[PDB]
């Protein structure tokens, strides 16, 4: 099977706005993340070709990557910020659900969901 395609960066029929919170979550929250140690292979959507896992596709319904949630905020694309802070988790569950608990990649999504929710406890009044 080839991949299927990536999230949806943009949407003409979803209406879009800036808050303060949101560019919080583009300049504060997405670039502590991405500069991190392990932020490398979240950076991008799942490969399933690339990395030989004919089932990623069907066990993981719901992808989601930094790469993408990186584009949907450069674009504007959430009305608020819930919507961001679910595509983080999404990404997040979905290393968990495919792998097993202590695997490599576990524990780097683990280390990075600690950071992340430290970086969202930090937002300003
Ligand atoms: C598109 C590209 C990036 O996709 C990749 C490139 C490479 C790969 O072989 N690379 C060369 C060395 C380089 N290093 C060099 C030294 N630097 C200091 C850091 C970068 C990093 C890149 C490996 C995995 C990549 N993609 C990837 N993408 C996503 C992965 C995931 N891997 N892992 C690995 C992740 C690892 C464990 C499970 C998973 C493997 C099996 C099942 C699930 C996962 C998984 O859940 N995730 C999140």
């Amino acid at each position: 099977s080839m991949n299927p395609p990536p999230p949806e960066t943009s949407n003409p029929n979803k209406p879009k706005r800036q808050t303060n919170q949101l560019q919080y979550l583009l300049r504060v929250v997405l670039k502590t993340l991405w500069k991190h140690q392990f932020a490398w292979p979240f950076q991008q959507p799942v490969d399933a070709v690339k990395l030989n896992l004919p089932d990623y596709y069907k066990i993981i319904k719901t992808p989601m990557d930094m790469g993408t949630i990186k584009k949907r905020l450069e674009n504007n694309y959430y009305w608020n910020a819930q919507e961001c802070i679910q595509d983080f988790n999404t990404m997040f569950t979905n290393c968990y659900i495919y792998n097993k608990p202590g695997d490599d990649i576990v524990l780097m999504a683990e280390a990075l969901e600690k950071l992340f929710l430290q970086k969202i406890n930090e937002l300003p009044t």
